[PDB]
């Protein structure tokens, strides 16, 4: 019962790049840049066409970082987002309809205006670690209840 999705995060020695998302699921937020995995792609090649298509820029390798299941109470599909993580890429970013990219520092990302399930993981992220992470929501504000681990293997 669970759907494939990916996230990117770009992140350099000393920014990270996240974007706004303008319209859909978790509109208002800041995030990194991802969607539904399709049919007849590997998960990568869907987390580059997501970086690709949300953010303008061109990536070269995509690093695994972690794995993070999203429940929400009164809905029958889990979200199974697959996390990577690249230094390595070509362009500018964009901003379109639906997404506005921008540049924070690594002490000033915007927790408050982010999903709140990021300011758990986003700290291992931040110093290297590879995790697996499961919460349950209700709605888009609450965590009722969550784990997160790190480990050595994605
Ligand atoms: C429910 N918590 C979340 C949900 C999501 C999310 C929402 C829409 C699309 C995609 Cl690919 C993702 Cl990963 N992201 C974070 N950081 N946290």
């Amino acid at each position: 019962a669970s759907r494939l999705y990916t996230l990117v995060l770009v992140l350099q020695p000393q920014r990270v790049l996240l974007g706004m998302k303008k319209r859909g699921f978790g509109a208002g937020r800041w995030n990194g840049f991802g969607g539904k995995v399709q049919e007849g792609e590997t998960i990568e090649d869907g987390a580059r066409r997501e970086l690709q298509e949300e953010s303008g820029l061109t990536v070269d390798a995509l690093h695994k970082v972690g794995q993070i299941v999203f429940e929400f109470v009164g809905e029958p599909e889990l979200m199974d987002v697959h996390v990577f993580c690249t230094d390595s890429i070509q362009g500018t970013p964009v901003e379109s309809d639906e997404m506005r990219p921008c540049w924070f520092q690594l002490d000033q990302i915007p927790f408050k205006d982010m999903w709140p399930d990021d300011s758990y993981w986003f700290p291992l992220l931040l110093q290297k670690k590879k995790f697996h992470g499961y919460f349950k929501f209700q709605g888009q504000d609450t965590i009722l209840d969550y784990t997160l681990r790190e480990v050595d293997t994605v």
